[PDB]
């Protein structure tokens, strides 16, 4: 019994983690096998920011500028080359902890772990979505770029996320592990903001069918919905359009408990209406949309109660 | 800015965690140096049933693995398993015994496998607040200072209405709770009031300001009020704790516990603070400085 906002266990990506210098600027990179991937910011200087030429600024840079430090060890750069917004930089040593991984793309409404990081130092590690409008609500100082997020299904590490920047509005941007942003963010420091937020709808069904396996089941009516009917409501609360997809992901909890899943938007519906009436749902008085159906099946009992 | 439940980087314990196989029960065990530590209910009068049992009962697996027991003993509600290798992961650590309000991060494993981190509180009833299955049995909690782990909590078992007890390291129960199966109950619990004040700083330092208004209270008049809510008795060693955030926002802790006092009396009135429409109080002063601060490990 229990609900938690669970992150993985973080041994295997804290022997990833080390420091990045370049000039005045230090930040975290991430080690695996002979390479080091870091976002190409570090290259910058305190001008540059607004609009970097950074093919131009790498071009002047030499092996010698980049240095790297894994623990109290220098690592030697033999190499450097850009992949989109992500500089990999080529070590004389093949990191001995790297654990077995892969390089994933995540889409909206995923979840993954993170692991804050200053000076190539590890200091926390957090467990967070990736929101509709391709933000992340994180906890990030100045010195945290370079903290990677991540999902460790079976012992092998994807490695989905690489924080890049903090918007004005206090949400993270960053790019997949190939130098891709995620949203329509630029490494620049220009007018950028993070577009109108909306609630993951599939990931607070996921979180009702967690409440009802955990035995609680106040919220659950005598009513139905059409797909159509329930969308044409939830956009009303600026949550995300349900599709027949989502639908078919939430089949193995809807089998679970019993609950149909547009009975479950039923009750959703009038949850959205009603509020919750001084009650809470697995110890919280709002509507969760960080556990995705995956996450429900992972950490709850297969056996309802 | 962001404000998040923020466990320690697990691994320095997850090279600790071993499986601990007794006839049919299997649990989790913590390999330190050359002894595994693991709740003592793997095996009632604990004396007579452990006198009935040799090494070679005891299976203990690291990975793939097996460690060879030979000895044994009890302390408390914890088994040790003297085994004939030493950890050669073993970090520097010691076994601290944490106070009801203190937190702390749980590795949660299964089958000597860890599975997920955590963050959470001791609670003023002495349970946890958990997520734990069947085979959860001998996870962890710890905090870390520096490089040193500081092991206080080890798992034992889930109250009827879903809470969990354990032991500190040393075997002695957080509670009024003993190890076998029997009518058990947590008492009523209790809010941490100095966590949710932390965390109501913190709030201030992501500029959430709407719950701050001109008021101050005497802490005898805070603490008649906190006691009709089931909040905790606040002390003076409490103030003294919140100094450094009280300096750092300009707000004194009785002026943020006037604050409090009227969210009490009044509610949100729809708002949220940092994300929340619930008064938080699973975060220390302590917590609150490190995470707007960046300290590593
Ligand atoms: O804000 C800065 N850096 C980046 C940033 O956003 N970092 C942060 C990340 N998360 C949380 C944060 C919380 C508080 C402050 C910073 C945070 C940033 C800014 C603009 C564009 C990009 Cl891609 C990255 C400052 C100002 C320039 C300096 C910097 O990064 N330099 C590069 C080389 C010369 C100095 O550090
Ligand atoms: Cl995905």
């Amino acid at each position: 019994s229990g609900f938690r906002k669970m992150a993985f266990p973080s041994g295997k990506v804290e022997g990833c983690m080390v420091q990045v210098t370049c000039g005045t600027t230090t930040l975290n990179g991430l080690w695996l096998d002979d390479v080091v991937y870091c976002p190409r910011h570090v290259i910058c200087t305190s001008e540059d920011m607004l609009n970097p030429n950074y093919e131009d600024l790498l071009i002047r840079k030499s092996n010698h500028n980049f240095l790297v430090q894994a623990g109290n060890v220098q690592l030697r750069v033999i190499g450097h080359s850009m992949q989109n917004c992500v500089l990999k930089l080529k070590v004389d040593t093949a990191n001995p902890k790297t654990p077995k991984y892969k390089f994933v793309r995540i889409q909206p409404g995923q979840t993954f772990s993170v692991l804050a990081c200053y000076n190539g130092s590890p200091s926390g590690v957090y467990q967070c979505a990736m929101r509709p409008n391709f933000t992340i609500k994180g906890s990030f100082l100045n010195g945290s770029c370079g903290s990677v997020g991540f999902n460790i299904d079976y012992d092998c590490v994807s490695f989905c996320y690489m924080h890049h920047m903090e918007l004005p509005t206090g949400v993270h941007a960053g790019t997949d592990l190939e130098g891709n942003f995620y949203g329509p963010f630029v490494d620049r420091q220009t007018a950028q903001a993070a577009g109108t937020d909306t609630t993951i709808t599939v990931n607070v069904l996921a979180w009702l069918y967690a409440a009802v396996i955990n035995g609680d089941r106040w919220f659950l009516n005598r009513f139905t919905t059409t797909l159509n009917d329930f969308n044409l409501v939830a956009m009303k609360y600026n949550y995300e359009p349900l599709t027949q997809d989502h639908v078919d992901i939430l089949g193995p909890l809807s089998a679970q408990t019993g609950i149909a899943v547009l009975d479950m938007c039923a009750s959703l519906k009038e949850l959205l209406q009603n509020g919750m009436n001084g009650r809470t749902i697995l110890g919280s008085a709002l509507l969760e949309d960080e556990f995705t159906p995956f996450d429900v099946v992972r950490q709850c009992s297969g056996v309802t109660f």
